[PDB]
């Protein structure tokens, strides 16, 4: 009996259930048994890793997208230019999520892009209206945003639950998701984590326009813009502040749009004061533009797999237009098909209409045989800088010192590919 | 037992598969055969038909945007149509920029019928340039003559009789998924190009002097004032309905904003409002190098997997040919494809739609690359964020230039890489 073994991360609140759920009809279809197993995803990474060196796992795997370079790089992926072809080729995809589809610069693609994670500002429509904040002003730039954050820490209002003021913006500091938070006002700068120029990739973090986009955000918390408890806190634990009305702005995913239709007893915040005043916009453009960050997952296919034919066959399934909605409902994620953003799905609700306006700019980071460790060297340098920012003791300088110590750090990984 | 077709088509018209199959029922009287037709959204219609394709399970026929046709012709899946096109009056019953849509760039043989034809011209409010002191034959001649006429209309006092307010002297939509084909007409006046052979290869022309040259003329005037900022962040639908409501002097459309001027507000249309009673239209004024009108639409496809290639022939035959032509545009509110349908008197007889059919003497396509949706999918991307900067007062020549530079190298990694 025809049988594919596929590896996921904890995706969605019961995460093989929902999969076995959503691959249902092309088991039927096929008279196939999908074998699911969830892996955390540093499990996950030793798991795969461990599958690319043994030449022994499933058929396919769920990779991050920041994975997808350095699992290529060990040419153990099968192609699948085909699978990509069959959904529509680089037309169906934002440039930033096709990026994701191969190691940076190959030819081949290696990877089927499965959902897509953006990050858009949530804002309370009352503490703006209350603070004489036009929101559309507050997102439009960083001017703006820097100048509603001022009027949100002066306004009067206060909660109607909490009977207490709001932080003008929640955000978290030192987190091992740092440099995502970063990469807007990085971007936003003309700057970069690394750049391709005079034939090799090297640091942009201590450039000139990294380090103004970066010292433009770092500096919000000692403004006064974010509380020091933000400052402790995971990403989680501010999706929790803003929904308990302690937050008139904070950066979150698509998931907090289903969240403020759900009563807390499933897991949501529909009863809340931040659910009834709920808006959404794009990040603010910098003085070189406006960009939103893309992460999310693709799936892979094993060159070693003895059922590539059938393998195929389901991406092209969990990459259509049908799993790729109902997979984007389960996980609160947006299709990484754009095919499927037409869907009535999304296009029937305010706030994903305007998270779809905020996937125009979208932005990733290279697909880089190294990113892994390029990242583990920014996130210890951005989280030592945040760790400034929460003593208020960051400067230019303190910035800079630890940027052109990333630098050199990153400059050297770089070197050995 | 009747014989049977499937085609595919977009929402093109107010009640797609009824109009379509009102349509085609002479046909299925003549031959004996069931017309089965299938409505796709545009924004999934794409991937539906090279899920067909590369599946071989599908419609006879589908229809395809023109700037789809190289990409699916190089899948290597339809069947050729140079019979047809023949039939119909072969190279010399189209446009060129239209016969150019009925294949891939450089391939041997014909895929693609056409069968309707998008084009853009500019309305304008006679009332509003009348006040202005603007001649329209002077405006609409040379981009001096479009500069000095919107220079005339921000300096006016006239205001709309409804909204009793000025009207902004040019409405455009900026960053849009359709920005690229506002700035052709711009980019080729010129002598620009999207994309260009050069040292015997596709590439991006669009960091090319002629190409910055016409992108900075027409990205310009919203920072000289001529554009309201909040236009920049409005789509292709809001700025007609700006334009209907009295807000705009000066805006780019197609053929069926002149029957919607014909039909009260209650049918969907804006006979009621003082535009309807005071409507212009002119071609785009030429350029340095040339005038351009920007040509899309779409044409129909056989996939070479029908079970019924002579009969789908005669279908294509069919809805290609003058009687068809004229009754579908006439639906869909597009111009004929054929170019004989642009005789009949339902466009003759009508000044304004004859002032498209002059525009249409100056029709352009984009080149029938297999990669041209990764290039236009880039192109839109760098043009967003040069709209971007023009809605904050901060489009520079040389911030305008780096950024076609950086849609440049992204264009021709994608040109390189363009899977086969
Ligand atoms: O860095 C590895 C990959 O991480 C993914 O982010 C997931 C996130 O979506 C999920 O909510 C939590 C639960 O632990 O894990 C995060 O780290 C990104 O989407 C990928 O781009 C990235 O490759
Ligand atoms: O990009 C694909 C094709 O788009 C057609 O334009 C249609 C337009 O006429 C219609 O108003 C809207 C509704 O969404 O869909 C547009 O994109 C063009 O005429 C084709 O040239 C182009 O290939």
């Amino acid at each position: 009996q025809k049988t594919l073994e596929v590896w996921i991360m904890p995706n969605s609140p019961q995460p093989a259930e929902d999969f076995k759920a959503l691959v249902a009809p092309f088991e039927k279809a096929h008279g196939v048994e999908v074998k699911v197993t969830v892996l955390d995803w540093g499990v996950a990474w030793t798991k795969i890793t461990t599958a690319a060196t043994s030449g022994v796992g499933p058929d396919l795997t769920q990779l991050g997208t920041t994975w997808v370079g350095a699992i290529s790089a060990m040419g153990v992926l099968e192609p699948v230019d085909d699978v990509l072809e069959a959904l529509g080729g680089e037309k169906a995809y934002l440039p930033a999520v096709w990026r994701t589809t191969r190691l940076e610069g190959a030819r081949q693609a290696t990877a089927v892009p499965w959902f897509s994670e953006l990050r858009a500002f949530y804002y309370r429509t009352d503490a703006l209206k209350a603070a004489g904040v036009n929101p559309a002003e507050m997102f439009a730039s960083w001017q703006g945003f820097e100048a509603g954050l001022a009027r949100l820490k002066a306004s009067s209002f206060r909660d109607p639950e909490t009977k207490a003021p709001l932080a003008p913006l929640c955000t978290p500091g030192r987190t091992p998701r740092t440099l995502h938070n970063a990469a807007p006002w990085i971007w936003g700068a003309g700057g970069e984590i690394v750049r391709q120029a005079g034939g090799r990739w090297q640091s942009a973090l201590n450039s000139p326009e990294s380090l103004e986009g970066l010292y433009f955000f770092l500096s919000l918390a000692q403004k006064g813009y974010v509380p020091a408890e933000s400052l402790e806190k995971n990403t989680a634990q501010i999706e929790a502040d803003f929904q308990a009305g302690k937050c008139a702005v904070f950066a979150s995913g698509p998931w907090m749009i289903q969240r403020a239709q759900v009563p807390e007893a499933k897991g949501g915040f529909a009863e809340r004061t931040a659910a009834k005043n709920l808006g959404v916009a794009p990040y603010p453009a910098g003085p070189k533009g406006r960009y939103t960050f893309f992460g999310g997952s693709n799936l892979a296919l094993f060159n070693f797999s003895k059922n590539k034919p059938l393998a195929k066959e389901l991406l092209k399934y969990l990459g259509g237009p049908e799993a790729q909605v109902r997979y984007a409902q389960m996980t609160g994620m947006l299709p990484a098909l754009r095919s499927a953003w037409s869907d009535p799905s999304f296009q029937q609700n305010p706030l994903l209409r305007t998270f779809i306006q905020a996937a125009q700019f979208g932005r990733t980071y290279p697909s880089l045989a190294g990113w892994g460790g390029v990242e583990n060297l920014a996130v210890q340098h951005l989280g030592m800088a945040w760790d400034l920012v929460a003593q208020g003791r960051l400067t230019r300088e303190a910035l800079k010192d630890l940027m052109d110590k990333a630098s050199a750090a990153i400059n050297q990984a770089l070197r050995h590919h």
